[PDB]
């Protein structure tokens, strides 16, 4: 199983680096499911944009497609940080 | 703090590289000869990382670097004589 990792916690509006340990065997694949579904990333160090804190534990699945060989299904979890509420400042009339 | 650290493995043109935050093999933080680690704190100022050059069908020893993270000076609260 290729060792998996990702960046630390990401604020909404920021993108997440997603990572597969360097396995110089073949092509890489990432999927949003634990299953093989909608490839979101196909490389060792892809970046996913558009993640929300509405799904803050976003789990991704890892498969290093070696030559004529498929590795196990590793999994990273991306921690997406909620954006603080907008501020409505004011002042004393002067 | 706020600056990133270059981390390094001597060039070993054999295979892939791996870095881990433990002395053991845990959460690969870097997988190359010259990766950069962001987000380190002086709260853990002697931050030790472990080094493994994964050659072809071969794994090397476990080398270790120590990153020295410098505490950020306190904020300054300047003032002036009323004028």
């Amino acid at each position: 199983a290729p060792m998996t990792s990702n960046s630390g916690p990401i604020c909404e509006g920021e993108d997440v680096t997603l990572m597969v340990n360097t396995v110089s065997s073949g092509t890489y694949a990432w999927y949003s499911d634990a299953n093989l579904t909608n490839l979101v990333a196909s490389t060792q160090n892809p970046v996913i944009s558009g993640l929300l804190a509405s799904n803050s534990p976003d789990t991704f699945y890892v498969q290093v497609s070696s030559n004529g060989c498929l590795s196990d299904t590793g999994f990273t979890v991306v921690q997406v940080n909620p954006n603080p509420a907008a501020v409505s400042p004011g002042y004393t009339p002067l």
